[PDB]
């Protein structure tokens, strides 16, 4: 297969557990997107299916995945959002929950905090503490990658305005995972907005025995490469577009 060829040349290149590849025939990056959600879901299940813990982010392409997940009950997994606040993964989480016939946390709280003191006392509260903990525990984790320059999702809906755009590119930001903004060495960037986020920090993703990232769009290149580069991602579900750009 050119498939399988692309997958292992992109485990050689980053030193990944595993790379999916999916063949995108003659399609947008949009209808692309949907094609990788559905091959997601269809092959992530079966991992799914062995773990005991899964701790999933938030975001247009993990949305786009659970509305594609299979109905197959695991009735012993616990889910996890691994970030506070439809596109939320308190929802996201639910819905996942509700095809699986399995337990789910809520994470009680907003995913950004600009007020110190606020984020300080949930931080603190004790419903809040326990699902963080059991967020750096999953066995598992499923996040996106995105950058954001361009007019991202998170832009679009409010969650960082121009003015967070012109810090995190002073500060030299290349991409976001959970909200925690990267530099080009894959560490979350010294600003404001990293220490405001109710969620898992890089540092703890990278705890983790089994991240699995999906990612689209080739805008999203330079992101996806720091990232892999920092090993903060072990399993990725791309394009065989995607996959030819960064290889």
């Amino acid at each position: 297969n050119a498939t399988v060829d692309l997958e292992q040349k992109l485990e050689e290149k980053f030193g990944l557990e595993e790379a999916i590849v999916v063949a995108t025939h003659d399609m947008s990056e949009e209808e692309a997107l949907n094609f990788l959600a559905k091959e997601a879901a269809y092959t992530l299940s079966k991992r799914i299916a062995k773990v005991k813990t899964l701790g999933i982010s938030w975001g247009k392409t993990i949305r786009k995945f659970a509305n594609e997940f299979p109905f197959i009950p695991h009735k012993d997994l616990t889910i996890i959002p691994l970030i506070g606040g439809d596109l939320h993964s308190n929802q996201i989480c639910y819905d996942l929950k509700k095809k699986m016939k399995c337990h789910s946390k809520y994470l009680y709280a907003p995913a950004l905090v600009e007020d110190t003191e606020m984020k300080t006392d949930l931080s603190k509260n004790k419903y809040i503490s326990e699902v963080l903990e059991e967020g750096k525990t999953v066995d598992m984790a499923i996040v996106g990658v995105s950058s954001p320059y361009n007019h991202s999702t998170m832009e679009e809906i409010g969650y960082i305005n121009s003015e967070d755009i012109e810090e995190l590119r002073y500060k030299d930001v290349v991409g976001d995972i959970n909200s925690r903004f990267f530099t080009a060495d894959g560490k979350e960037a010294k600003t404001e907005i990293n220490t405001h986020v109710i969620g898992l920090s890089l540092e703890e993703l990278k705890n983790i025995p089994t991240v699995v990232a999906l990612a689209n769009g080739l805008q999203k290149k330079e992101a996806l490469v720091a990232a892999l580069n920092a090993g903060l991602i072990d399993v990725i579900v791309i394009t065989d577009r995607m996959a030819e750009y960064i290889l």
